[PDB]
C-alpha cells in the first residue's frame, strides 16, 4: 500500500462534472462512499468515446489540497483502469494552469493516489489520458481529495517543490540515460516489493522530462532482478548493474540502443555493495554483504573490453567495514567510493577509516586515516552521502549518516576531505557547523555551481517507516562554506529514495518504501527547482543558451569550443549520475576555467587526468553573471 499526505475532505457539498457517465454508471458513483459503485464514461449503445475522460469537483469552498485518492472499480473487472493522468487544481474553474501531478499508475485494483504540495483551491479535476490497458473508458468507484492542516507560502528565494511525477512503481534505484535525457528507474521482480522474488526479473520505468511520459519496461533477458545492487556508468558509458536479488549477475544497459544486455557474472555474489568506476573506465566493486551471503567480499574489477570480472584479493574489504551492531552483513555495505588517478579508488567511509584501494595485480588497499576535525574523529556514517563537488581541487563533501544501518541515531556531521595523490592521507575538515538537520537515508546531488543540494531522510534510521523525516532540504555553498535550509516538501523520502540531477538542472528526487503491503510505499517523485532558476520577482530567470560545440566527443586533455547566445561567466562538467540506497558514484563536478575568445565564443580544457575526468557521459553547464545555468550539453569523455 500506499497514502495520501492529508486528511480527506467532506464530500458533503461536492459537485462533479464528468465528460461521460453510463446510466448506472452515474458521475456521482465515484463520490457516494460505495465501493461498489463506479463512474463509467459511455459505453457499447452510448458509444465507446475515448480518452482523455475527465472528473471535475467543485468544493464549494477553497481547501489546502494537498492529494487525492482513485479507488478503482473492484468488481474484478478491469474496463477504466486510469493509467496515465494529470491532476489540476483551480480558485475558478475556469484556469486550471499548470498540472500540480502527472505519470501513470500501475494496472491493478489498488487505490491510487497524487501527493503534491499543498495549494488552496475550491476545485479539483482529474484528467485520465489513458485507459491502464489502451481501452476508451474510464471508471472510477471512489475518489477522495486530502487537505493539509494548513498552508505555508513557499518563502522567496528558497527553491520551490512541484510537480509531483506519479509513477507505476517505487523507484528505489534510478539512473540518467545520457543520450536519452530520460530518468530511468527500476524496482525489483514487483511494482511494490521485493522480498519473495523468484528472481530473474525487474520491472523499470522511464520518465522523459521533455514529453512527461512515463513508460514501463519489464526487464529478463538479463536474468536479474536488480533490486539492492552496485551501478556505476562505464568508461564505454553502459551503466553496469551489479547483484542484489541475482547476487552474481550483471546487467548492462545502453542508452544508446535503449537496451539491457546481460554481463558477465561476477567472481562474489554481492548485494547492497558499491562499485565505481575508474580512471581506465573499468568498475571496481567491494562488500555487498546484503545477499550471495556474508563473508568477507574484497574487489573485483570489470573489464567492459574483455567483458570480464577479475578478482582483487589483496584489495581487502576488512579497513573499510564500519563497526555495524548486526555485523558484516551491513558493515561492508555502501562505500563511499570515488574513482582517483591511476586505477585507485578512494575509500571515504562510512567507516572512520579512509582507504586507498589498488587495481593493479591482485590488488592491494593502503590507509588513508580518519575522517576527523577540530572536533575530533568521526563516528560511522552508515548511510551518510559523499559528494565530489570539484574534482580538480579533489574536495569532497560528505554529511549525515549513523554509526549502524538503523535502529540508530543520524549525524549533523559533515566533513570536507581533499584528495591528493593516491596513498597519500587526504585532509579533512568539518564543514561549517555541520547540517540543520541530522539525517539518514537522505540524498544528495551536486549542482551546476559547485553547490550541494542534500535532501530527505529522517532523523532514526528506521527502514520502511516515515518516521522522524525532515521535510527541509539543504544547499551547501562550498565559496562560503555555509549551509542554507531551502524550502520544505510534503513527501517523506527516507529509505530506498533517490535523487538525480536533469540534465536541465532541476533535482528529481523520488522512491522510498518498497515493502509490499506498507502503507509507506511511495510512487512518486518530485522536481526541486533551485533559486538560481528564478530571477527576483519569482518568476522564471532566462537562461543562456549554448548556441554551439566544436564536438560531442573529447578525450581527456581535449578541447571544446563553444558559442553562447549570451556572455557566460562561469561553466562546470557534470558527470552523469545513477544512485540507489543513498549511493551514487558517478556523479561529480568539473569547474571550468573559459578562454574567451570574443563574440560569445569560448574554448576550455577537459581536464588531462582521467582519474578527475573519469570517462563516460557529463553534462556540460554555462552559467551568465547572474548565476543562471543553461540546460546540459552532453559531453562524451574518452580516456
Ligand atoms: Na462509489
Amino acid at each position: 500500500a500506499s497514502a495520501p499526505i492529508g486528511s480527506a475532505i467532506s464530500r458533503n457539498n461536492w459537485a462533479v462534472t464528468c465528460d461521460s457517465a453510463q446510466s448506472g454508471n452515474e458521475c456521482n458513483k465515484a463520490i457516494d462512499g460505495n465501493k461498489d459503485t463506479f463512474w463509467h464514461t459511455f459505453y457499447g449503445a452510448n458509444g465507446d468515446p475515448k480518452p482523455p475522460h475527465t472528473y471535475t469537483i467543485d468544493m464549494k469552498t477553497t481547501q489546502n489540497v494537498n492529494g487525492l485518492s482513485m479507488l478503482p472499480r473492484q468488481d474484478g473487472n478491469q474496463n477504466g483502469w486510469i493509467g496515465r493522468h494529470e491532476v489540476y487544481l483551480s480558485s475558478d474553474g475556469t484556469n486550471w494552469g499548470s498540472p500540480v501531478a502527472s505519470g501513470s499508475w500501475f494496472a491493478d485494483s489498488t487505490t491510487k493516489y497524487s501527493n503534491f504540495e499543498t495549494r488552496p483551491a475550491r476545485y479539483v479535476r482529474l484528467v485520465a489520458i489513458t485507459e491502464a490497458n489502451g481501452q476508451p473508458w474510464t471508471s472510477i468507484a471512489e475518489i477522495n481529495v486530502f487537505q493539509a492542516s494548513s498552508y505555508t507560502a513557499p518563502q522567496p528565494g528558497l527553491g520551490r517543490w512541484g510537480p509531483t511525477i506519479d509513477l507505476p512503481i517505487v523507484p528505489a534505484a534510478a539512473a540518467i540515460e545520457p543520450t536519452s535525457g530520460r530518468v530511468l528507474m527500476w524496482s525489483s521482480y514487483r511494482n511494490d516489493a521485493f522480498g519473495g522474488s523468484p528472481g530473474g526479473i525487474t520491472l523499470t520505468s522511464s520518465w522523459d522530462p521533455s514529453t512527461g511520459i512515463v513508460s514501463d519496461r519489464t526487464v529478463t533477458v538479463t536474468k536479474h532482478d536488480m533490486f539492492c545492487p552496485g551501478i556505476s556508468m562505464d568508461g564505454n558509458g553502459q551503466i553496469v548493474v551489479t547483484g542484489g536479488n541475482d547476487a552474481k549477475k550483471t546487467s548492462l544497459y545502453d542508452s544508446s540502443s535503449d537496451s539491457w544486455i546481460p554481463g558477465p557474472d561476477m567472481q562474489v555474489a554481492r548485494g547492497y555493495q558499491s562499485s565505481a568506476t575508474m580512471s581506465d573506465g573499468r568498475v571496481f566493486t567491494i562488500g555487498g554483504s546484503w545477499s550471495g551471503g556474508v563473508f568477507e567480499k574484497n574487489g573485483e574489477v570489470y573489464s567492459p573490453s574483455s567483458k570480464t570480472w577479475t578478482s582483487l584479493p589483496n584489495a581487502k574489504v576488512n579497513p573499510m567495514l564500519t563497526a555495524d551492531k548486526q555485523g558484516l552483513y551491513r558493515s561492508d555495505n555502501h562505500a563511499w567510493l570515488f574513482g582517483w588517478k591511476k586505477g585507485s579508488v578512494f575509500q571515504a567511509g562510512p567507516s572512520t577509516a579512509m582507504n586507498w584501494y589498488y587495481t593493479s595485480g591482485s590488488g592491494d588497499v593502503k590507509s588513508a586515516g580518519k575522517r576527523q576535525s577540530n572536533r575530533g574523529v568521526a563516528p560511522d556514517a552508515m548511510c551518510g552521502n559523499a559528494v565530489m563537488y570539484d574534482a580538480v581541487k579533489g574536495k569532497i563533501l560528505t554529511f549525515g549518516g549513523s554509526p549502524d544501518y538503523q535502529d540508530s541515531d543520524a549525524t549533523t556531521n559533515a566533513h570536507i576531505i581533499t584528495l591528493g595523490e593516491p596513498g597519500t592521507s587526504p585532509n579533512t575538515v568539518f564543514a561549517s557547523n555541520g547540517l540543520y538537520f541530522a539525517r539518514t537515508f537522505h540524498t544528495s546531488v551536486v549542482l551546476p555551481d559547485g553547490s550541494t543540494f542534500i535532501t530527505g531522510g529522517q532523523r532514526r534510521g528506521i527502514p520502511f517507516e516515515d518516521s522522524t523525516p525532515v521535510f527541509t532540504p539543504e544547499i551547501y555553498v562550498p565559496e562560503q562554506d555555509t549551509f542554507y535550509k531551502q524550502n520544505p516538501n510534503s513527501i517523506v523520502r527516507v529509505y530506498h529514495s533517490i535523487s538525480l540531477l536533469l540534465p536541465d538542472g532541476r533535482v528529481f528526487n523520488g522512491g522510498g518504501g518498497l515493502c509490499g503491503d506498507c502503507t509507506t510505499n511511495h510512487f512518486d517523485a518530485q522536481i526541486f527547482t533551485p533559486n538560481y532558476l528564478y530571477n527576483s520577482n519569482g518568476n522564471l530567470a532566462t537562461r543562456p543558451k549554448i548556441t554551439r560545440t566544436s564536438t560531442q566527443s573529447v578525450k581527456v586533455g581535449g578541447r571544446i569550443t563553444i558559442s553562447t547566445d549570451s556572455s557566460i561567466s562561469k561553466a562546470s562538467l557534470i558527470r552523469y549520475g545513477t544512485a540507489t540506497h543513498t549511493v551514487n558514484t558517478d556523479q561529480r563536478r568539473i569547474p571550468l576555467t573559459l578562454t574567451n575568445n570574443g563574440g560569445n565564443s569560448y574554448s576550455f580544457q577537459v581536464p588531462s587526468d582521467s582519474g578527475v575526468a573519469l570517462p563516460g557521459y557529463w553534462m556540460l553547464f554555462v552559467m551568465n553573471s547572474a548565476g543562471v545555468p543553461s540546460v546540459a550539453s552532453t559531453i562524451r569523455v574518452t580516456q
